[PDB]
């Protein structure tokens, strides 16, 4: 059936689509939209609703059976019930982004908008339902006590998560109705409704859970304070939709007059009761029913709505009622409180800025008011806040406070206070104070001359403000000032002040006011007034926001220098007087006393101090001792320990873990390298070494505010992998240059430990992984509360796969014992991942996961499916297939599932491979036969299925499951049921025909261009390699693909991805010279990326952009590149694509040449001309040199091996072809051959780089063996061929028998090195000189040569020297034994008598003596001594007797009588032999076998011939004939005799003796042999 969406994939998906609606799948988002378009009711409406256990179950979530068949029918109850809370989450989910979005579907989201408010009433009823149930029958149904234990814990916990998924319902509809009702005119039943419901149903209940004095484990302050927390920010929730709905606008911060609330004379009598009575009966309970906003604003709104009328009549009788019950409640700092609860989202802060400007009017500013707007205002967006500032009513109230400044609590604290809001403000405020105010009890001490116009006649000694008294300091206004005199009451619904025009800078007076404050710290101690202390803290604050990086460096330093003009100069600890000095002095001092809120604002100043001022940071760490100092313990332990343990209250760990990360990558950065490395390094191992003992200990730590606990983790988890990556990713060739490089090397000796180890660092980070399991972490961690732990647990995954990624890089790495945690905890992750709340986690499970089976055991092998079992296993494989086949998929679980099953198609896992392919368990495995797949269960059924959308699926997508499907081809299966559908390979054939897009390839391809390129590459190289796999399993079932290679035009497709010509070697040089002129203390190849898996394969080429933008972040050259300077960071991300094409194109040509050799293989029908166009194509690349820039010359052997073997499939055929395309191949090959790449003559090429030149070797072998090329060019033909000839053979013996004389003595100084051992298989004499250069030698001989070819190559011979070599060799066989045996002359005589067939180079040869020269050999002389037999060394001797008798048949047969003396004394020095074989044969006792026919038949041959051509001791008389005769007479007539006598001493001998004996061809060969050259002997006599 139809698998059909669900809310939770549809709300994933818009949350994935909730950025950019257009970058989403067109398709995919017209689907969702038409799912939207149908389900526009079932969003709200639906929600609306008016064997024991699950009965009780039922009741508790309020639901019929039959309405939700998945809960119905669901094995496991609990994951039919997080199924019905994430269904119910995700509606609201999906409204919420319509709302705030409408782009996604502007159908649904028009039938929200004329249905506004019935929506909202149909919220506010939601609410009030859901309030009805909370608890009324949830206490009851827990209350029920039927049997067992197990059973009642699951309901316990069950009713618990209910309760707690009912208040995030709570939270989540008043966010979305607080959107809703935001800026709109509230019809005047929603007024009516909201204010029933509130006071009826709303606070008490808040009141009754947030005091519950109306199972023990699970349910201490891990429970109980989650619902306190709830219920704070359910309840300021209420307040805030009351108070919006009463009529507050943001888009004129002022209360609406005109809404139909005022302009109705009965709905705002209910008001006004509803505040009365709530007023009139407070003091029963301390906590007001509605919140002290309510009655404040209200005041507010009565008074303009009584301002606005003529008529007053009361004016204190209720008006002011509202405002003394609000004022007597405390109302700003349940305000204060209020925002701090309210801090997640930003709208609020809106509204309670709005508020405050609202309230302006009624409110005086003094030292609290200003504290508590500086408190709230500060966080508001910045629009709010300039229209805050820029409002008349706070001008106005302004210049009250700066006209009399300097009088402390009057104006300069809350002055100080309100200039915390803006930094521009306050620099406008303070930098140009142009009024001075002093008060006097007696004015006999001041001398001014007078009706407040007044002179000074004298100059003025005024004391600044809080100055000491002992001190000294005092400031002066000059003489002729005008001054006002003011003695009246303040005209607003004091003493004698003098007001003097004195133009004076307010920064200075603050930084004086600072030290003095100092002063008095470090004096009377930590007695100091609150007054005092918090604005010594504000004045801190303020600095802090000065220096803020934010800031211009420029006016920070000026304002800086403004704040220490006034500092006395007794200090002389550092020369000059600065007010960071007075910071650092107020921080020590508050560290030595134990004050948590100094240390805390003294950390946030010195953290934001970090970016701009480094050499002050680090001096001040050098010499602070707040990081350990040789064994001694800091003061942040010591406060940790002390304070924070007893308080619960961590702010200052996470300052410090925030100076941490600055500090880092300050130091990472280029501007720095004023500042000695070794200062930074030894503060960031100070800073590392408190960061791992904050992170192995935080975890057991008791915290009063949750948040914080993430807000640690968040931390740790960002500094590691910073840390790790930009160290063990990036400068393949360097490990030390990085300043953070000691600091990683001790991070990854701490994560990676062995076996053994049970250090808690690893133990942590499993525990962070699997934490979605605890009901706390499922409560807490849920996005509609925040997104802080989604963060920690994505820098978490990214942590623990780089660290498996890095440890699996290195093979000296032991196995570490995070790695074995990991597969402990395997079935604690599909857990996770089969979370119908956990969508969001399934990429990042699959990929740990592949990493994790990726990783290379040495000793043990640890196999995941014994540590899932057998019932989790089957789960997991239940949610891929679900996962695979959706009607809307995500593209990146596809993926990552393909890399998954690829991953583990490789590994040793077998039974994990075994169950996901064929959907049984491995255990089962006489199971496996025809057909024993389980076409329901497989991955193999949706690999067919999706296998036939290749032109709807992304290519990387498609890629990918071709990388699976030849996985699964080439190893694992061999019945092909992929082919059986002949779909797939039309799909796969259409794909290729149309991938014709790489056409142009050259004319100057962009960014997008390159990169579809590269993805085409990348596709065509997999269809290619399937193509392959499929022709060579089968040979003729593949029809299609034989027809696709069989065509005409295929050359023309195929002949460009031979050649690699996509690379830019002078782009790539340039840009690593011009990196060196601009920024000559970096090189580029430092940030050169480093590949530690495939995994990862795409993000592995090129350089790193985020390092380079960390390092140069602080230059404009790099940032704001001009017209006229190069633009650095295209230029490498151009440089780093050029990398990615040139290797897909290197790899797809391999691919295509593998396929063209299988195909070329197996083809028995001859082939068509496009091959030899392509051998053509191949000679002529490599003519070009296609291997001089050494760009993988494998490419260049592979062209070589392509053609040779395409030319030798035609010898197979017929293939008839003209002599012209002949010529032109055997010129190219020789072309090839001399000369170029190739190192054949240097004779370095021949000892290493063997296969460069024998493919060739061999193609010119086998390409003569086609028509005799030697009559149409026969001129160019005899130049080319002299010259191969000569080149090949004369330079390549001379150069072996060199090297063989090396090996035997002094050839050219090297030394001497005799012995019957050397070197390797007769390095190449065995293969590269009697495999081929004497079968050429014969091909020519075979080819008909001419007389003048001949002559030309005897020159040549003379010209290098021939036969001293020779002579040198059969030395060097005299002195190399092989086998205990002289085996190097079987192959000296062959080459004697090929260079004596032809007449000229025997002629010549002989005129030398070959024959005293050879015979002068010890070897010669043994053998001329005679009593040779077979039975001692058959084969050779047989085979240097066969040799010397037909070289010394055809010397006399070709040459006259200038020969015959030197043959006489050959044969009588060579006489001994010949008689003891005839004596041997006459006594018999010999074993005889054809070769010693075909010797005696030579020496017949030679006997007679030696004789009529005008001796031979024992055959020259008559007698000898006759006594053979008579001798062949005796043995003839016995062929017993003979079959006895015969022995097999060859193998050749034996195998003819095996099968049906030899006696028969034995006896018939020696009768007609002898019998003829008798016969002929008779007749010549």
């Amino acid at each position: 059936s139809s698998p059909q969406l669900t809310f939770t994939h549809v709300a994933n998906f818009m949350n994935d689509a909730a950025a950019d609606v257009s970058a989403v799948d067109a398709k995919q988002l017209a689907q969702i939209r038409q799912f939207l378009k149908a389900n526009k009711t079932n969003l709200i409406e639906s929600l609306n609703t008016i064997n024991k256990l699950r009965s009780t179950i039922a009741n508790l979530l309020q639901i019929n059976v039959d309405n939700d068949p998945f809960f119905a029918q669901s094995e496991d109850l609990s994951h039919a019930v997080e199924f019905f809370m994430s269904e119910r989450s995700s509606r609201l989910h999906i409204v919420y982004s319509l709302l705030v979005n409408p782009d996604i579907d502007l159908e649904t989201y028009s039938f929200i908008d004329n249905d506004r408010f019935n929506v909202v009433g149909k919220l506010i009823s939601i609410i009030s339902s859901v309030i009805q149930n909370y608890d009324i029958i949830t206490a009851s149904s827990l209350a029920h006590d039927y049997n067992n234990d197990q059973d009642m814990f699951t309901i316990v916990s069950l009713v618990q998560l209910k309760k707690f998924s009912d208040l995030k319902f709570i939270l989540q509809i008043l966010q979305i109705l607080n959107l809703m009702i935001l800026n709109t005119k509230v019809p005047v039943d929603i007024v009516n409704q909201w204010f029933l419901q509130y006071q009826n149903q709303f606070v008490e209940f808040c009141r009754n859970i947030n005091s519950t004095d109306k199972y023990k484990f699970q349910n201490f302050q891990d429970l109980s304070y989650l619902s306190e927390t709830l219920i704070s920010r359910i309840s300021s929730l209420f307040t805030i939709t009351t108070i919006l709905i009463l009529g507050l606008n943001t888009s004129i911060a002022q209360f609406d007059i005109q809404s139909p609330l005022y302009m109705d004379t009965e709905t705002f009598d209910t008001v006004n009761s509803a505040l009365e009575n709530d007023v009139a009966t407070n003091i029963v309970n301390e906590d007001p029913i509605f919140h002290p906003m309510i009655h404040y604003s209200w005041s507010f709104i009565l008074y303009y709505r009584r301002a606005l009328q003529s008529s007053e009549s009361f004016d204190d009788s209720d008006i002011t009622k509202f405002a003394l019950f609000a004022e007597s409640h405390d109302v700003l700092q349940k305000l204060n409180t209020l925002s701090e609860i309210l801090s997640f989202d930003p709208v609020y802060t809106t509204v309670i800025t709005v508020f405050l400007e609202f309230s302006l009017n009624f409110i005086p500013i003094t030292a609290s008011t200003s504290r508590v707007f500086a408190k709230i205002i500060s966080k508001a967006p910045e629009q709010f806040i300039e229209n805050f500032l820029t409002n008349d009513t706070f001008e106005k109230k302004l210049s009250i406070i700066k006209a009399k400044l300097p009088l402390l609590n009057e104006s300069l604290i809350p002055l100080i206070n309100l200039a915390l809001i803006d930094t521009e403000f306050a620099n406008f405020e303070l930098k140009d104070i142009c009024s001075f105010a002093v008060t006097k009890s007696s004015l006999n001490d001041l001398d001014y001359d007078l009706p407040d116009l007044i002179e000074l006649k004298s100059d003025l000694l005024v004391a600044p403000p809080l100055e000491n008294e002992n001190s000294n300091c005092l400031l002066s206004i000059p003489k002729s000032t005008k001054g006002k005199i003011l003695t009246i009451k303040q005209q607003q619904q004091t003493s004698n002040l003098i007001i003097f025009l004195y133009k004076f800078n307010g920064w200075s007076l603050v930084g004086r006011i600072l030290q003095n404050l100092l002063h008095s710290y470090m004096e009377k101690g930590t007695q100091l007034d609150d007054l005092q202390h918090e604005l010594m803290i504000s004045i801190i604050k303020l600095v802090t926001n000065v220096v803020d990086p934010k800031t211009s460096i420029e006016k920070s330093s000026e304002i800086l220098s403004y704040l220490s003009n006034s500092l006395d100069t007794s200090a002389s600890t550092i020369n000059g007087a600065s007010i960071i000095q007075v910071i650092f002095e107020i921080f020590e001092i508050s560290l030595q006393r134990k004050d948590y809120t100094s240390i805390v604002q003294c950390c946030e100043f010195m953290t934001m101090l970090t970016p701009n001022y480094l050499h002050l940071v680090s001096s001040y760490l050098n010499k602070s001792d707040l990081l350990d100092k040789y064994g001694k313990t800091g003061l942040s332990n010591m406060i940790l320990g002390s304070v924070e343990l007893s308080t619960g209250d961590y702010t200052f760990t996470i300052q410090l873990l925030k100076l941490t990360k600055v500090f880092i990558r300050e130091s990472l950065s280029l501007k720095n390298i004023h500042i000695s490395k070794r200062s930074k390094i030894d503060i960031i191992n100070k800073l590392i070494l408190h960061a791992i003992h904050i992170f192995e200990s935080y975890y057991n730590w008791k915290y009063n505010n949750f948040l914080q606990k993430f807000e640690i983790a968040f931390h740790l988890t960002l500094i590691f992998y910073d840390v790790l990556h930009d160290v063990f990713t990036i400068n393949p060739h360097q490990k030390d240059q990085l300043i953070i490089s000691s600091s990683a090397n001790k991070l990854l000796q701490l994560f990676l430990t062995p076996m053994d180890s049970i250090d808690l660092a690893p133990n942590t980070l499993t525990n962070i992984l699997i934490s979605p399991l605890n009901t706390t972490t499922k409560i807490l961690g849920d996005k509609i509360l925040g997104n802080l732990y989604s963060k920690v647990m994505n820098n978490s995954f990214k942590l623990c796969t780089l660290l498996i990624a890095i440890r699996g890089s290195n093979r000296d790495l032991k196995p570490s014992n995070l790695e074995k945690l990991l597969f402990i905890n395997s079935s604690k992750l599909v857990d996770v991942y089969t979370l119908p709340s956990y969508v969001h986690f399934k990429v990042q499970i699959i990929e740990l996961l592949s990493y994790l089976v990726e990783a290379p055991w040495n000793d043990d092998y640890p196999f995941l499916l014994s540590f899932l079992g057998e019932a989790k296993s089957m789960a997991f494989l239940k949610e891929v297939l679900s996962d695979l086949s959706s009607p809307v998929q995500d593209w990146n679980l596809l993926r990552s599932l393909y890399i998954f099953f690829t991953t583990l198609l490789e590994s040793k896992q077998d039974g994990l491979s075994i169950l996901f392919l064929t959907g049984q368990f491995a255990s089962n495995k006489k199971i496996n036969d025809e057909s024993s797949i389980d076409k329901k269960s497989s991955i193999l059924t949706v690999l067919q299925k999706n296998s036939l959308l290749l032109d709807s699926t992304p290519e990387e997508v498609s890629c990918k499951l071709l990388e699976t499907i030849t996985y699964v081809l080439n190893t694992w299966t061999n019945s092909k049921i992929f082919i059986k559908d002949p779909k797939f390979v039309n799909s796969l054939l259409a794909k290729l025909k149309d991938s014709k897009k790489l056409f142009q390839k050259k004319e100057n391809l962009t960014r997008d261009e390159t990169v579809s390129l590269i993805k085409k590459y990348k596709l065509i190289s997999r269809i290619v390699e399937i193509f392959a796999l499929c022709i060579y399993n089968s040979t003729d079932s593949n029809s299609e693909i034989l027809n696709f290679l069989n065509q005409e035009d295929l050359f023309e497709l195929v002949h460009h991805f031979f050649q690699i010509d996509g690379f830019n070697k002078t782009f790539h040089d340039e840009l690593n010279l011009k990196f060196k002129e601009k920024w000559p203390s970096l090189e580029l190849q430092s940030f050169q990326k480093i590949p530690l898996s495939r995994i990862n394969e795409n993000e592995n080429f090129g350089y790193d952009i985020p390092l380079l933008d960390i390092v140069l972040k602080a230059d404009r050259s790099w940032n704001e590149p001009s017209k006229s300077q190069t633009n650095f960071k295209e230029e490498i991300t151009d440089a780093s694509l050029n990398l990615q094409y040139v290797n897909y194109e290197i790899s797809t040509a391999k691919a295509w040449g593998a396929l063209i050799t299988t195909f070329v293989k197996r083809s028995t029908v001859p082939l068509n001309d496009g091959f030899v166009d392509l051998v053509e194509h191949f000679l002529k690349l490599n003519i070009d040199f296609g291997s001089d820039k050494q760009m993988f010359t494998q490419i260049y052997l592979e062209r070589i091996e392509l053609s040779f073997y395409i030319l030798y499939s035609f010898k197979l055929s017929g293939k008839l072809l003209k002599e012209e395309k002949i010529i032109e191949l055997m010129n190219k090959i020789f072309t090839i051959f001399k000369s170029g790449e190739i190192d054949f003559i240097k004779n370095i090429g021949k000892s290493l780089k063997n296969n460069f030149y024998r493919p060739l070797l061999r193609s010119v072998l086998v390409l003569l063996e086609l028509v005799s090329s030697g009559d149409r060019f026969i001129e160019l033909i005899s130049d080319q061929l002299l010259e191969f000839f000569e080149l090949v053979f004369s330079k390549g013996v001379y150069l072996i028998l060199s090297e063989i004389l090396c090996q035997i003595n002094k050839c050219s100084t090297r030394g001497l090195s005799t012995d019957h051992t050397t070197q390797i298989v007769n390095l190449e004499d065995n293969t590269q000189d009697l495999l081929l250069l004497l079968s050429l030698f014969k091909k020519i001989t075979n080819v008909n040569p001419s007389k003048n070819f001949n002559v030309i190559l005897a020159s040549s011979l003379n010209e290098v020297g021939t036969l001293k070599v020779i002579l040198n060799l059969y030395s060097s066989a005299h002195l190399i034994r092989i086998n205990d045996e002289p085996i190097l002359g079987q192959i000296t005589l062959t080459f004697i008598s090929e260079l004596c067939s032809i007449e000229p180079i025997a002629a010549k040869l002989i005129n030398s003596g070959l024959y005293s020269v050879l015979l002068e050999s010890p070897l010669s002389v043994a053998i001329q001594q005679g009593d040779i037999k077979p039975e001692f060394s058959p084969r050779l001797h047989n085979i240097w007797s066969n040799g010397l008798l037909s070289i010394v048949l055809l010397l006399l047969s070709q040459f006259g009588i200038k020969v015959l003396p030197e043959t006489c004394l050959f044969v009588s020095y060579f006489g001994k032999q010949i008689k003891s074989t005839i004596y041997n044969w006459g006594d018999n006792k010999l074993a005889v076998s054809s070769s010693l026919i075909k010797e005696t038949n030579q020496l017949v041959l030679l006997q007679k011939m030696l004789n009529l051509l005008n001796l031979v001791i024992g055959l020259d008389s008559e007698h000898d004939k006759k006594r053979l005769s008579a001798a062949l007479s005796k043995f003839l007539t016995h062929p017993k005799y003979l079959n006895s006598r015969i022995i097999p001493t060859t193998l050749e001998e034996q195998q003819q003796l095996e099968d049906e004996s030899s006696r028969l061809e034995f006896v018939k060969g020696i009768s007609r042999d002898i019998k003829a050259l008798q016969d002929s002997l008779f007749k010549d006599v």
